[PDB]
């Protein structure tokens, strides 16, 4: 277990970019841009910095050209320079690896720290960041397809109760989780910025990144996507949906980038901002957790995700997950679920739903 | 082949109503009513009559109890009060059997024929019906999922060429059809209304029923439907979708009532009015023809359809279809699917997407 | 206007307007870039433009000309058969007649114009290049696609008039807008199976009143709004967003370069049956036209574009003398209600909401 | 000027609930109930208690029965029961009339502080409240026109400078404003949730309420409100919209209830959550500033608005504005509006857009 440190937790405001390592750019930039209409902030032979379309800081998403794809950073933004001092000090009491860096180690962020963190992921905590024009009502640009804002990121992790009672002493706080009747925890979500989540934590074997997740207004954008890929014969880059989730009740959908990197996207979850939030706990054998419409979850879903580096840019190792798998115990060969709680009828064993 | 009559066809409208044989009124009036929020034009203790929200005659859907679930009659409005004669002296030459009701099968249906088809289906031909209350600006009663309108039937019968000569014959015109490169047939659609479909043909065992279509105004109506059933806890009731059909490009979802009569939920086809309007043909193995975000097709979807009726009120015989299945050369063991033709990558065998 | 002996042309739907405009480059502007049509052809002369849904070679043509105006009208046929039988009708009637059997704009083949008896210039054609149907190019889709021609509206000085004819034609009336004293000032009425394919409305005509496109959902008629606020052109949003009491269709009203409007429409309702109900509304019913009580800008009843003679000429207008909509609903001395004999809610002296004409 | 007190701000989460003062209670339930499905979580003959569909809290507005219709609570949870204290505190020092109720004023809330603000307005603070069903999945209940948060309020009032600086010591952050070239403040709007309000301020005599907001979903909910008042031929009662705002970027409409009280629905404003936020600033003669689309703001969105009581349950009495009239100034006689700043094309004087003129 990872102790609560006596240093006082940095403020986070939100989650706030991920930098991607990328094999070959232009191929990312024709998926990123192209395909899903993020707008450039900035771009060289090296990297592109890509922003949602409501966002005023400076890129929600920085592709830089590497050797092996993976994630380098997820970032949160905290409320004062201060609290990068904070969070220094908070993550050199839990004995992690830190580095700070006055001027960034992107463009467009200033004084900002990376951290190992107790679970193996690389998270950069900054406040200072270059302004740039917020494209909110510039619906001359708008996509039907629009992506709007950066909603959260999702992490395998092998022992989830271990990562959330660290997410929590770092004041993130449980929005929703699945459990079963065992004293098994298979996933939770957890935010600061009043939504469903900022990040989450996916039981596997880890660290690996799940997916990064952006929203749009309406349900209709995301439909567009799957229309619009449809149309690009890229349709098997459709890896699950649409759906509606139970689990945050958003209307979703999961894509695979050039590299594979997951990327949701995401509209219209609800409201978590007060303290005393209800937190719900769905059972993992309810065919109406992760699909509302209890649509099938493919098994690729749990069990492929990105790499992610060390603060010296190399792969981390993966832990591999000792509690019981939520493929295995749903869908798996010896799997069940159930539509009714208790009803035999519109439950599935050792099978997906919908035949 | 079914020879063409010398007799004038009907002038056929448009699909205007389905009969039903339900087995428990009650439960499927919660699914009809309750759950898809289709509106009351009459009811008692043996049917319910329904209409979708923007309909002016008398009911889309007819409820009857009986002992079997069946379809048991399939409507097409036409043109005139002669075109019900019409009708009756088609199918006669045809050698059909016919009952011709002067006051109707059903109650606001006025004179009515109804035939078994030469593809042994139960179609109703009539002009006359009772006017009701048109709903459509009665926003007051207007639900999140709101069904707007009947589209379609879709009918599965063994040989999809002898059918469409048929109906052509009939004068629908087909729209989109579903081919491979040996030459079988697997499913054609056609209208009179100048949308994609009045109703179409899914090749397999049959006569049986696929399913009947409900259009929405919006793809969120559609969505709302799948979010109550969730709500409802009747998420094994949904079949298949949400998706965007390839053939139509329409927006869909099949769900299941409670005697597992299949219903589509449908919106935002294309216009197929124009005479000449250009025939799209799409290869059985491309992936994108049936969900074109290339979501796998169950297969329930090819196996399973409503038995139909014949005039005395039993089940007609089926007829096993000879040529290739839909669900072996895409989904079974031999069969096949790509994403993009000649592209391994994205490409299933034996195996579906 | 009598009805003649010969039959009447199949009339199949609306198919395209030829538009005159002053300046092509202003007005590709407008309709290829601010409105996302396609081009099926372009020159220095012409634009040959249509919706993502259509086969045939184009809904619109801008032909450059001195003074802006409405062209011709164009109503597809259903065999080719059907142009000998509009020219017989046509000359039965008295009107002058044109036909090239090699069209008037390109992508069309037999085609008749006429000066019809309303002094507009209609075509009539069964040939037509088809093209890339463009119904599934969601690469291309934009958040506010125009998907079909839907209608055109003409202004006439007599609307009973002009109904029997186009009745005569095989159009039939869907709604109409009456008062109480056998006065009409508008109707509307189809050969497709929806609304409309042309309408009256009550003026100073001959004028072509607007050409209407469709889009799928009502979100992509907001978004029109919204691109044309981001462009800094809402002056050019004439009217709307809104709810038509007649139709049903959610809607809008723009402007392009030389007045010509266009309107944005979806989701009206079947009226293929032969016997679909009529719906007549009252004058006065301030939900006939926005059926949120939203006021009508008095520009929607007093603007609307010329219309050529088969010349080239603008058809010189004819005044109404009927009352005029404007006057008894928005006007100093008109008044409308939102629940029939109520005085609350109801509006005298001003238009709804709480505005006067301008 | 309001001085920033030494006692430290209630830590404030949102906006919650409304009471409404109304005069015929059962009429009041066909428009929030039967026309906009709020839903009920306790009624009797005196009090209606509304939530909205993914709510938790007891409610959002509660409707009280009495002889002057009016605002009688705008009530803001705070984050901790400690905040109540430090709310009696604060206005203490502020000079404010206060009431502390260890129980509630209203059923569903617990121990509550309100008070008599220095805008005349009358504020609760709170941290305790029944949880209830949160009905965000029951979508067996969700209507076509889905009001599924309460979003914020908006105040009348004289002197926006002297509300805003207030409210920013408060720990409201604002996110937008309209201004004029000559130094003149006609509204702000400012939030401590994240949205681009919580509460707002519209320069007019006042104290008055503008208006409660609640949000939808999509905008193709709020247009069914519209098509759903025409088929109850209640037209009337849609006052303005619906449009886009400039100012939030919101999809909105304006409607009006029973007793003249003006509730928007809105959807689809932007994140405003970082603490350097940038702050939006329109001209005032920008004629897309309130309306994105041009169209104009009718003349009653400015003069009308609901009383406010005092804590005796007297209406608090008006202070006239002497500052610039938004009014006069963009539609009014001597008024001008723009489409294009600098451009006579599209520009508007002495009177409204789109063809008309005050009535
Ligand atoms: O592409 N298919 O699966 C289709 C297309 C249209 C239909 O109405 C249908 O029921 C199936
Ligand atoms: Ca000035
Ligand atoms: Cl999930
Ligand atoms: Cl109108
Ligand atoms: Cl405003
Ligand atoms: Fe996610
Ligand atoms: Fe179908
Ligand atoms: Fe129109
Ligand atoms: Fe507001």
């Amino acid at each position: 277990e990872i102790p609560k440190p006596v240093a006082p937790a940095p403020d986070i405001l939100r989650c706030a970019y991920a930098e991607l390592v990328v094999t070959d750019l232009a191929k990312s930039r024709n998926f990123y841009v192209d395909v899903l209409g993020l707008h450039v902030s900035y771009e060289d032979e090296n990297q592109i910095y890509l922003r949602s379309f409501e966002e005023f800081i400076h890129h929600n998403l920085v592709l830089t050209k590497g050797p092996v794809a993976a994630l380098k950073a997820m970032a949160f933004r905290v409320r004062t320079p201060e609290d990068v001092d904070k969070a220094e000090a908070y993550y050199q009491e839990l004995g992690c690896r830190t580095e700070r860096r006055k001027d960034g180690f992107v463009k467009g962020i200033g004084d900002a720290l990376r951290v190992e963190d107790p679970l193996g992921f690389p998270y950069e905590f900054f406040f200072e960041t270059t302004h740039v024009e917020r494209l909110h009502m510039r619906y001359d640009l708008y996509s039907a397809g629009e992506l709007v804002r950066l909603d959260h990121f999702n992490q395998v992790t092998p022992d989830v109760p271990r990562g959330r009672k660290y997410l929590e002493d770092l004041g993130f706080r449980v929005t929703e989780d699945i459990q079963d009747d065992e004293g098994t925890t298979y996933a939770a979500w957890m935010h600061r910025k009043g939504t469903v989540e900022d990040t989450a934590l996916t039981g596997g074997n880890g660290p690996r990144l799940h997916h990064v997740a952006f929203s749009t207004h309406e349900k209709h954008n995301i439909i567009q996507i799957c229309d619009k890929m449809g149309a690009l014969r890229i349709s098997d880059r459709i890896e699950r949906g649409p759906g509606r989730h139970g689990v945050s009740n958003a209307f979703y959908l999961y894509i695979l980038d050039p590299d594979n990197h997951r990327i949701e996207i995401y509209t219209q979850d609800y409201y978590t901002g007060d303290p005393d939030n209800p937190t719900i706990t769905w059972n993992v054998h309810d065919n109406q957790r992760r699909d509302w419409w209890g649509n099938p979850v493919v098994p690729s879903w749990y069990t492929e995700a990105s790499k992610v580096l060390d603060l010296d840019g190399n792969v981390q190792e993966i832990i591999e997950r000792t509690d019981d798998s939520e493929l295995e115990v749903t869908i798996g060969a010896d799997g069940f679920s159930f539509t009714r709680a208790g009803d035999e009828d519109g439950s599935y064993h050792g099978q997906a739903s919908k035949g």
